[PDB]
């Protein structure tokens, strides 16, 4: 039985060897992170000392378009929640205009007497999705309009923030998958170190079984 602990403790081999690799990639995936990071800050610092007023003049201004996205989401969904609505209730009653011009009869009551249960909820959920939608609507264009008047107020500001915001959001998503990277590989990591662990279990389990035979 020595050539499978052999053949089985050189696999381990292999594999502690490869957990080995996958650190040393870590560490250098993280050290890699960070001089990005530090770059980013130390940018983001030199260009915000260059205009200061500008910037934070600019904040309010993208704070309302977030709003007015916000809404801008919530009220097209309202909007097609409704068109669905109509729908079904064109169907329901379009159901109801057939089975009343014919008047396997049987069949006919059943379809008909469904629908026209249904057509009590169909007309409900058009009413609140009218209502829901009317109102999206207005808190839509009202975050539409202060927008508006903001941007009347921050042209020469937002102009100058523009490129910063920009660059932050370039460093920002460069890092976020950065740290992902970091985090995923860790997990990797980890999950060798199980299978390295598993060979060590099934050492222990032929050591068992030796002394036994």
């Amino acid at each position: 039985v020595d050539p499978r602990i052999q053949g089985e403790l050189e696999k381990l081999n292999q594999s502690t060897d490869d957990i080995n690799r996958r650190e040393t990639e870590l560490e250098d995936a993280r050290q890699k992170f960070r001089s990005v990071l530090v770059e980013a800050t130390v940018k983001l610092d030199e260009l915000v000392k260059k205009i200061g007023k500008a910037v934070e003049d600019s904040k309010p201004y993208w704070e309302a378009r977030r709003v007015a996205r916000q809404a801008q989401l919530e009220a097209q969904k309202a909007t097609q929640d409704f068109q669905r609505a109509t729908e079904v209730l064109r169907a329901a009653k379009e159901t109801i205009s057939l089975a009343e011009q014919r008047l396997f009869d049987s069949a006919w009551q059943e379809m008909l007497n469904h629908a026209t249960q249904r057509v009590a909820e169909a007309e409900q959920t058009k009413t609140r999705s009218e209502l829901v939608h009317k109102e999206t609507a207005a808190r839509y264009n009202a975050a539409m309009g202060r927008m508006r008047q903001l941007e009347k107020k921050l042209k020469r500001a937002i102009n100058k923030s523009k490129p910063y915001f920009e660059l932050k959001a370039k460093y920002y998503v460069q890092l976020e998958q950065l740290k992902k990277t970091v985090d995923d590989l860790q997990a990797k990591l980890t999950l060798a170190k199980g299978e390295y662990k598993m060979a060590l279990k099934n050492l222990e389990m032929i050591s068992d079984e030796i002394h036994e035979a």
